[PDB]
């Protein structure tokens, strides 16, 4: 049986994916460039701030100086860390709160691997930090998504081998960082955006331990 889960957070516990794009969009059009569309953001998912401003630079092959991408990843930081100061317990996506309760009552590890420097944050403010055993720090790897560090660090955080760990997440980064861990993988999303080749469910309420045990069974 597996013996830790590896959650990500942006678009896994709850849809403040939705607002990274929003805050990035806009931050995008202030300086003249226009490509950042739903499509283009899957590209921006799972990777840290400053990998997401330098693939909106790139984008245009636009040059700025270094003072100027300081303060452009600020400015859409300060303008995120407002849109979400009212999120809530009630924003925890469907099935998530009833699956952690279940690993913790079957003694399985709880860990977040997150590249976000807000993680700590919004798991205050949904009411769900007492339920993580671990938190993987973003700023302690020396390779951020898509290399593996992140979910290596989560599970070796809750005294588990990541090859006895599932992952979770909505990103094509993350999705790679997970294989090559050596944990199992399971994406929640579109298989046009994710693919064919993995695991995929449609929506959160899907993530039940009896089913993340079958697909451990299957693999
Ligand atoms: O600005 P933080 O909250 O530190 O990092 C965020 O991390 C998200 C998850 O990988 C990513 O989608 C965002 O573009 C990025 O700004
Ligand atoms: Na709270």
């Amino acid at each position: 049986m597996f013996k830790a889960v590896l959650f990500d957070l942006d678009g896994v516990i709850t849809d403040t994916a939705e607002y990274h794009f929003r805050a990035w969009k806009a931050l995008a059009e202030e300086i003249g460039i226009n490509g950042v569309d739903r499509q283009f953001n899957e590209q921006l998912k799972g990777v840290s701030r400053e990998d997401s401003l330098q693939k909106i630079l790139d984008l245009a092959d636009k040059k700025v100086s270094a003072e100027e991408f300081k303060e452009l990843a600020k400015r859409k930081n300060d303008n995120y860390v407002k849109m979400i100061q009212d999120v809530s317990p009630a924003d925890v996506y469907p099935g998530i709160l009833q699956l952690l309760k279940d690993l913790r009552s079957n003694k399985i590890k709880i860990a977040l691997a997150s590249a976000s420097k807000n993680g700590p944050f919004l798991l205050e403010r949904m009411n769900l930090t007492g339920y993580f055993d671990a938190i993987a720090d973003p700023a302690e790897v020396a390779a951020s998504k898509p290399a593996p560090d992140i979910f290596i660090a989560a599970a070796h955080a809750v005294g588990v081998a990541p090859s006895e760990s599932i992952g979770l997440e909505n990103s094509q980064a993350g999705i790679q960082a997970i294989k090559d861990s050596g944990a199992l993988p399971i994406g929640v999303g579109r298989p046009e955006d994710l693919g064919d080749d993995i695991v995929i469910v449609p929506d959160t309420s899907h993530y039940t331990l009896e089913f993340l045990k079958e697909v451990w069974l299957q693999k």
